[PDB]
């Protein structure tokens, strides 16, 4: 009805609820990293899979496809953790998982700690705009399509095409409350603009993550396999700023 | 005729280093790729012995130390690659030890063609110089002091004074040949360019070791232990560009 299929669609396919597999009887730095890392596999699995329904993306030369989903993991596992930080404690905590639910006591370390606050930010706008879940699945959708190798895609066209018509989404998302013409041109500058200040955002957790990769068996935390690949395959490459970061605004 | 700190500098210069490689074998990726980590751990070894009897560097904090000599291995080891082939090999060979010498066939036959073409613009870029030996040691002091934090150092002020100490030897240095204020003038120029750009040519470097580093155990390259530790140390945040390259041309 009121409700564009298109965003209809993308509620129908979000992922169940998501556990970290975390251990509550014995918690310390390795163990809730460990454990953050578990969860990132589990993540990365939902992603993939999201992917295989989302309307167009399978579309994609399958080596677009690949690159896409490792270039935009990091970016989309933080934007969800905004979203259930935002829906389920008011941004007040950092909501990884219902069994991983992090707060600032349970951040001793200042590395670690100063990191939270980085991805704080997110559920913290997410308050601050009350973005509300049709424009979220469009802005995902955007995020998982915000970054391209230097050369480009394969299929490059079909890219643009898709990127154009989820930014059309996005666009009837916020016409859904944002009625006014000004206001809703103010925010989808502002949205957008979230979308856009990500990339600085999101290079700060691929570096903790090289380094804690980099350091695993002396930091004792383990990196599940499917994860491992995309870090070894891409974070280095991406740190070194060797793809193209997508943004609306120069 | 020489200047006194040039004359110390050229006093310290370390021995003659070889990487214990087996010439009696034919090149393979993982041979190569291991003489020259084992030439590496012993490069870094003598510049940590050389820092010790280098004017003013011993005198700044015990971390700064530890932090220049971590940022700049890479530029100090490439730098002495082409100083080394320069002389030894009038610059048309790669020198990087008496016992592991690659000409031109010998790189191209290696699984890392691309990447010895990219050190070999070193030495070539001193045949068209005609670098001297005082112009190299001054230029040499200051790759190591080429790269600081974005907060900067705790011996700030001491590390600033040793930099234009050594710029102000570079000066003199370039005097011992050049005449004419114009042509001494652009003779600073170019030299000091050439360290400019070295950062862009280093940066590539880091990535190809990074990502051999992670994948160390797959590809049989074995990294050696000081070696290992200045690489977790700093590589990714150096790649990431969270550390301040000092330049001499905006
Ligand atoms: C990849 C993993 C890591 O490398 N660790 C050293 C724990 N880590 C990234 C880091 F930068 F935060 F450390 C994350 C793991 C799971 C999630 C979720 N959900 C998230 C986030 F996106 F929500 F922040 C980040
Ligand atoms: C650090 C090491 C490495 O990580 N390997 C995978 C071998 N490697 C860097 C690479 F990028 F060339 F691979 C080097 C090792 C010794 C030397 C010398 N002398 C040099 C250089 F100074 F010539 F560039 C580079």
């Amino acid at each position: 009805q009121l409700i564009p299929p298109l965003i209809n669609l993308l509620m129908s396919i979000e992922p169940d609820v998501i556990y970290a597999g975390h251990d509550n009887t014995k918690d310390t730095s390795s163990s809730l990293l460990t454990s953050l890392n578990q969860l990132g596999e589990r993540q990365l699995l939902s992603v993939v899979k999201w992917s295989k329904s989302l309307p167009g993306f399978r579309n994609l030369h399958i080596d677009d496809q690949i690159t896409l989903i490792q270039y935009s993991w990091m970016s989309l596992m933080v934007f969800g953790l905004g979203w259930r930080s935002y829906k389920h404690v008011s941004g007040q905590m950092l909501y990884f998982a219902p069994d991983l639910i992090l707060n600032e006591q349970r951040m001793k370390e200042s590395s670690f700690y100063s990191l939270c606050l980085t991805m704080w930010q997110i559920p913290q706008e997410f308050v601050k705009l009350q973005v509300s879940q049709e424009e979220f699945l469009c802005m995902k959708v955007l995020l998982l399509l915000n970054t391209i190798p230097l050369e480009g895609l394969r299929s490059q066209t079909q890219f643009e095409e898709m990127r154009s018509s989820y930014i059309r989404e996005l666009i009837k998302a916020i016409g859904l409350r944002q009625k006014g013409v000004v206001s809703s041109s103010q925010r989808f500058y502002q949205l957008t603009k979230l979308l856009d200040n990500l990339h600085d955002l999101v290079k700060q957790l691929h570096l903790y993550c090289l380094n804690t990769f980099i350091q695993s068996r002396a930091l004792s935390v383990e990196f599940p396999e499917m994860m491992s690949e995309v870090i070894a395959a891409q974070l280095p490459k991406i740190l070194a700023g060797m793809v193209k970061p997508l943004l609306f605004h120069k």
